[PDB]
């Protein structure tokens, strides 16, 4: 029962038509590039990617839509002719055109998007908003990330990064809308680095080339849950900040969210003020920081993380409840995380780390 596709035209329009054959289908699963004469459309289905891949006759305009019909998991791309005329055919198929391929066996596509502001954060961490093109449908699921990609002498480089949300705080986070045209960073710059020294020199205006995304953690984790704990070190906070926006909006059996917080040192707390006002507006959230190297006096918890730690994070409640724990950071931190999480008791199927 494999997925196909269809085209249909009216005096300015022209609508492809994917018909994946599944339950499930919304628009976090495909993502849709177009140039004025092509066009291409990957289709998350199961395991396997569905690829359109297509020159276009004659020119089309800029804005699309999209729309996805649930019930039988259709999903409609209208295009907009540039001139109001008949096509005599859809166009010529290109590199992969309706292939159906596992997802393992798939590389990265990118398009270019546009750095539109920068803002500090801390001292050597920035928030980075970057733009979708008007001819690009993308979203990026919860808890995965994308690809930056960069031109240097001689080869272009690249790394991953997690997007965010804008902000954790309702009067600053973007309304849900039909399509996010706008991607959040949250990136820390390291002088003796490779890649971040040069997307810290980027202006305003200039563009970034971003892969399509990447990463296994499937949100149905989120079915039920009734107690969050999350674990992060550093710039490991970032995939916690969607997970943190999606446990106070859309699980209305979560009881608790916990997040514990490692930095060095205060300088390195990103978004504190964000989340000390979110935790005391919303009791549903605790937030404890642990600094492992602070400066100035510090009243706080101190260290790295420990067994002793997390004995008392984690204290077992007297009431059972279904809970996930999601850790990210350093490879250290979150290996040794990761097997304390095993001797306190915690499945396989209780556990996210990202990495
Ligand atoms: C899935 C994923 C998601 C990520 N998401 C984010 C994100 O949202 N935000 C974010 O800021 N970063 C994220 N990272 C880290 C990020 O991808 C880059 O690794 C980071 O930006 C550094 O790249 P760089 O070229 O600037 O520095 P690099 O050149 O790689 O190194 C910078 C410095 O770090 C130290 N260092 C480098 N490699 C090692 C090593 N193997 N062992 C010990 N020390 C080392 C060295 O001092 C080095 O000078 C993510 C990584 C992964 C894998
Ligand atoms: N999806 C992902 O895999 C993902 C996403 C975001 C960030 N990351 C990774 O998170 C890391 C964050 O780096 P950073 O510069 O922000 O951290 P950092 O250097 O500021 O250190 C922050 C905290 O990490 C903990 N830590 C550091 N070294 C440790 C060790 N050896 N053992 C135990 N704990 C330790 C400490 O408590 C420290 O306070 C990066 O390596 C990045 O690649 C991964």
């Amino acid at each position: 029962s494999y997925p196909s596709y269809d085209w249909f035209q009216t005096d300015s329009l022209v609508t492809i038509a994917i018909y994946t054959k599944q339950k499930d289908i919304n628009l976090d699963s495909i993502i849709v590039d177009h140039q004025n004469d092509s066009f291409r459309a990957e289709t998350i289905i199961k395991d396997c990617l569905y690829l359109i891949h297509i020159g276009l006759s004659h020119e089309v305009q800029e804005d699309f839509s999209v729309r996805v019909v649930e019930s039988v998991g259709k999903i409609e791309i209208v295009l907009q002719k540039k001139e109001n005329t008949s096509w005599d055919f859809l166009g010529h198929p290109l590199k992969n055109h309706n292939s159906l391929i596992p997802r393992k066996d798939t590389g990265l596509y990118y398009r270019k998007c546009q750095l539109i502001s920068k803002e500090d954060v801390t001292h050597d961490t920035r928030l980075f908003c970057l733009m979708l093109p008007p001819s690009t449908h993308l979203q990026v699921p919860i808890g995965q990330h994308v690809y930056l990609k960069l031109p240097i002498t001689g080869t272009e480089i690249v790394k991953p990064y997690t997007p965010v949300s804008g902000s954790l705080l309702s009067e600053f986070k973007e309304p849900v809308l039909p399509n996010n045209k706008y991607i959040y960073f949250l990136i820390k710059i390291y002088p003796t680095g490779l890649f971040t020294p040069e997307l810290d020199r980027l202006q305003i205006g200039d563009f970034v080339s971003v892969s399509s995304p990447e990463g296994n953690f499937k949100i149905s984790k989120f079915q039920e849950l009734e107690d969050l704990f999350l674990l992060a070190a550093g710039t490991g906070f970032t995939p916690m900040v969607k997970i943190l926006n999606y446990a106070l909006t859309d699980i209305p059996s979560l009881r608790k969210v916990k997040l514990m917080f490692f930095n060095k040192t205060e300088d390195d707390i990103i978004w504190r003020s964000q989340l000390e006002k979110l935790a005391f507006k919303d009791k549903r959230l605790d937030v404890e920081f642990v600094l492992s190297a602070p400066i100035s006096e510090w009243n706080g918890k101190q260290g790295h993380i420990s067994p002793a730690l997390l004995s008392e994070f984690l204290k077992r409640n007297l009431d059972k409840s279904k809970v996930l724990v999601c850790i990210c950071g350093p490879v250290p931190f979150t290996e040794q995380g990761v097997r304390l999480l095993h001797d306190l008791n915690f499945s396989k199927n209780e556990i996210h780390s990202f990495t």
